[PDB]
């Protein structure tokens, strides 16, 4: 893509420690799956393309970008050590949306719908075994 967009977050790095846990399996098979098919998922399924959207300030404002396409790759590629890393990626994605956009904007309402589902599913995150 455009040189004006940053490289996406890392999804592969042999130096980084990782492991599978039952909680990470639940984050892929239940949490990500549920959110990915929501009617309002599409803006969040890949990094924000600030060039295409004519938002030249986006990566001036949002210095820790995250998206569900990145999270999907990180889960499928076993990038994470623990559930907390992955949950933090989701939280970063939501908070970027809420800091960049005005309350009540369409993308905000879309993010809020995904967040409500997310919180329901994370309340049920299984005990680590
Ligand atoms: N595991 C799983 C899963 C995740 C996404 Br996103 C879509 C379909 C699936 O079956
Ligand atoms: N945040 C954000 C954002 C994402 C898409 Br896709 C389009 C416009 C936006 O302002």
């Amino acid at each position: 893509g455009s040189h004006m967009n940053p490289p996406p977050p890392e999804t592969s790095n042999p130096n980084k420690p990782k492991r599978q846990t039952n909680q990470l399996q639940y984050l892929l098979r239940v949490v990500l799956k549920t959110l990915w098919k929501h009617q309002f998922a599409w803006p969040f399924q890949q990094p924000v393309d600030a060039v295409k959207l004519n938002l030249p300030d986006y990566y001036k404002i949002i210095k820790t970008p995250m998206d569900m396409g990145t999270i999907k790759k990180r889960l499928e590629n076993n990038y994470y050590w623990n559930a907390q890393e992955c949950i933090q990626d989701f939280n970063t994605m939501f908070t970027n949306c809420y800091i960049y956009n005005k309350p009540g904007d369409d993308i905000v309402l879309m993010a809020e719908a995904l967040e409500k589902l997310f919180l329901q599913k994370i309340n049920e995150l299984p005990t680590e075994e």
